[PDB]
């Protein structure tokens, strides 16, 4: 069976009640191909609003969670919060996560652990900055990033990986559709090697880069490369495009 | 100063448990001399003020500190107004000591909050080594100059003192140990800024506070109110709610 194509939009913090729902009218009047698997990640407050408003065939995504079902956690959300919403998602390890707010990779292991044995699905993210890809450590990175997701999974069948390039988000550089390609092959080899053949064939590996409606098409025809995770382009009717980079 | 009284529920609830709480806060006679705030969980903002009785006040538990952007899990006051809620919780003990917030970036929260027009519940406290060690003076006074700096008008600032030497510690705070606080804190505001704000501003209690211990400490001279923590889950947060009555 081939990986079905998944392009997940996070809206990261951006929007309110009357600009979201322009950008919702206009995602629910967007014919989705068959076999391609939408999810939309709003801001923590419109979780419940985005849920009621999009049309049941997006699913939608909480951006973060915390690692216990309820407890003295002023500020946190729990996966039994976000499931009571109606979301079915959670991204975890997202960038800006780990790299303004310090996440580390223990407790982004432990959020996995416990959003996936609440039922949710999860989007992990994992990615090197600029320094660690100059340095030449991308894989060692990324594999270590890779494996404390998988010591914490269960189920596969629950989550999508997400490589974030880093290094060529916000730094001024650049990745080429082939860079891209390189990392998401190696991160299969890595499921291949460490976890099963069945589950480096069955993961989706989604690329987190810059991504357009113009390039979209050609790094989607990457072997590897089995979606996106969109941030700015989300917002937008572009992220329309994205959706059908397959057609 | 108008008595003041927080409910934050933390990281608690669902919207069938919420909502009979919330059906138990609507049919609660407030007194009119009583301010009442509620703070759920993020997800739940919405859902808490659209199901909340005009006479509650909602709160976000946390707010970023500018109005959109590239920041993943955050949510700013932009967005808390939209839904409705009035004020921001900010520098809560969980933030700073489980997320490790900073005084600098709870200070700018703070600023962006008071200047995209909510109002601020600022937490402080000292932990029991610093207790021990006899700072406690410095530590809340150095934590309330960061959150002062970041405000002009005072109207909208409540201040919260978290014991936090009492939390699961082994030690528990007196009214008296409250009171002490407390009584610092105001001549703080009125050292620092002027006698108006220290005479106007609400200095809360953010310790463990009972329904069998809210009127002893309610009568204490400088303590305005309570942010309120367990107990604000379960009916006893009304009795709480008529701790001056
Ligand atoms: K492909
Ligand atoms: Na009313």
């Amino acid at each position: 069976p081939s990986r079905k194509f998944f392009v997940g939009g996070n809206w990261m913090m951006n929007g309110r009640k009357q600009s979201l729902g322009e950008l919702i009218g206009t995602l629910n009047a967007a014919k989705v191909p068959a076999d391609t698997e939408v999810v939309c990640a709003p801001p923590t407050a419109y979780i419940d609003f985005a849920r009621q408003k999009l049309d049941p065939k997006i699913a939608v995504a909480a951006q973060n969670c915390y690692k216990v079902t309820n407890g003295a956690f002023t500020g946190e959300i729990s996966p039994g919060m976000i499931k009571d919403c109606g979301a079915t998602w959670v991204v975890l390890g997202h960038s800006e996560r780990r790299h303004v707010f310090g996440e580390s990779d223990e407790l982004i292991g432990q959020k996995v652990a416990h959003a996936l044995a609440e039922g949710l699905g999860v989007i992990a993210c994992i990615g090197e900055k600029l320094d660690e890809r100059e340095a030449g450590i991308t894989e060692k990175v990324v594999f270590e990033q890779t494996k404390v997701i998988a010591d914490n999974v269960k189920d596969w069948s629950k989550v999508v990986l997400a490589y974030e390039p880093v290094w060529a988000i916000g730094t001024g550089k650049t990745a080429t559709p082939q860079q891209a390609q390189e990392v998401h092959e190696k991160l299969r080899g890595w499921l291949k090697s460490n976890v099963s053949d069945a589950v480096a064939q069955s993961t989706r590996i989604i690329y987190g880069g810059s991504v357009t409606g113009a390039t979209c098409k050609e790094l989607a025809s990457q072997p590897d490369v089995d979606g996106f995770l969109v941030g700015g382009a989300s917002l937008k009717p572009e992220f329309v495009d994205i959706i059908n980079a397959k057609q």
